[PDB]
């Protein structure tokens, strides 16, 4: 069941979607990027390992470009002003079954579902109030 | 209106859904828990801070328990056999607009969407290949 | 093309086969893991290195679990009651051609072929008699 | 009955097979040797012992020669230009039944089956890619 | 689709072409080798890394052998009389777009094109004058 | 057989080609540049020397400008953000004949030919996957 394929990272109803495609598999770490320069592209990486005696850990990283007023193909500096970073670590005990892992995935999806508090706060440049 | 509201963490289609409700805001950490004992409850936390002069950082954590009943000294107690921990750190430059932040939210949602590589690998107890 | 793919480790006809899938390639050691709980999964690893100026060495390891349920204090967990460990080291001189390597592989396959003395002894909990 | 018998180590169809025959059983180590000159012969050894209170350990070794003629000072001798060495160690707990042992053997056979990643890498003078 | 595929390293017009095929990806170094013994094979390697915060570096190496048969201790062995080594280091800023990278590739191709000064000098065992 | 002449570094089908012409021969090092400012020009250099007792080494360097969003004739800073560098070293044993050197040139051409893995990865801002 090979799964290292391109997917839609940002869905805009079919027009203007952001697709990321496989770009690197060095050291077993899967990497996806959008069709941009490295400084302006969406980037996804994912790897999993045995973190401890009784846990496995997925390490998932995402880079998102700032798009308002950007210059496509231009040199934008400083780098830290134009990019957002997501660092996500999922620790799962070795006892978890496929059913348990499906539940964990549902928890993450529900956490980030549109209309829920956490995505609402992020989208509104706000905290919890 | 306040964004500190209850939400469905695990959507099972209306029956057996896991709901978490606001439970604490002490020390600037927003907390949600399911309607269980503290030993067996699901848990969600979220905080935001000015990590540096030009970036803001969200710190989001989720705990998924595997519930069980443990006999301690001849008495049965509600415990969690183990817990799965999700840790998300999201750094956003102060220059990001609301539309830029909406892109970040859509990227995360698309990352975890059903059928996409990363959730499929997690649900299947496997890496990406 | 790529040989870091899913494969059938235990061929139980067509139904009930044990399949292992790539999970990790850290430090140049490829790792395959079967699905469901990691505590009960099969494990295969393989690495190759230049052991001397004239020799290359393959290191291959396989773990076969005995699946069981552990119950301690009323808490049930899926575990391996015990595991069987295979450690293989194969040294091949740099002078060997593709034809020579194919012959070496045939030797290993013939060593473990059904009806032959060594697989028969292993399958019968027996030595050589 | 007896498993200390002649067997086909390399199966080259029906003509040109490499057959090894019992030669020695000293110190509880069974040894098979192919025919013709010993300097060029294939070698297989196998022994089993109680490695710990709960484990039995098989030690299996195979030598594959590259046949050649050595000429020193006009004197010709049949030799092996070099040899490939396989060393296998298999540990099986005393609790394993005959069914469990048959499963372990199937795992080894499936590991080395044609088309699978590890035999393919060996036959192609290659690693995992 | 994966870009880790076999390719014709030396094009002789369809007869006598030298083909290299994927052979290893351990430690993040992609390797190709020809269908020969390791002592006589052609070799290609390629890796990419973030050399600094704003540049990426490709490291590409090729080995071209001059094959021969060497008598060592009265036994003939396949060796390389000597090897020619090509080492390429290519540094690209993160701000380069795909079109910018295509220009880099075209520049290298035009540099080595038949009839151009540098390949002519190399083929003629001479410098540029 | 003088060979220090202008050549087409980037071929765009006859219209828009990038030609580089001789611009310096100090210290015996041949240099070509395009018709631009030094900060925005294509630049090629080549020299050859006796690197060791049994090897000669060609040192070939190429500089390629970033063209997307450039400003022709403008001051573009920092320099490292607008230019890509190729450093290529070809080591050839003194025993190699003209025929051997022609084969080496073919190897380089095949390495960089359109549609092959290495140029494909570079053009797509990607590694090997």
């Amino acid at each position: 069941a090979s799964n290292f394929t391109q997917f839609v990272l940002v869905d805009n109803g079919g027009t203007g979607d952001v697709t990321v495609a496989p770009s690197n598999f060095a050291n077993g770490v899967a990497e996806w990027i959008s069709s941009n320069s490295r400084s302006q592209a969406y980037k996804v990486t994912c790897s999993v390992r045995q973190s401890s005696a009784q846990n496995r850990k997925y390490t998932i990283k995402v880079e998102v470009p700032k798009v308002a007023t950007q210059t496509v193909g231009g040199v934008e500096l400083p780098v830290a002003a134009w990019r957002s970073y997501l660092n996500m670590e999922l620790t799962i005990p070795i006892f978890a079954t496929n059913s348990d892992c499906e539940l964990i995935v549902k928890a993450m999806q529900g956490l980030l579902k549109d209309g829920n508090p956490i995505p609402s706060a992020i989208a509104a440049n706000s905290g919890i109030y």
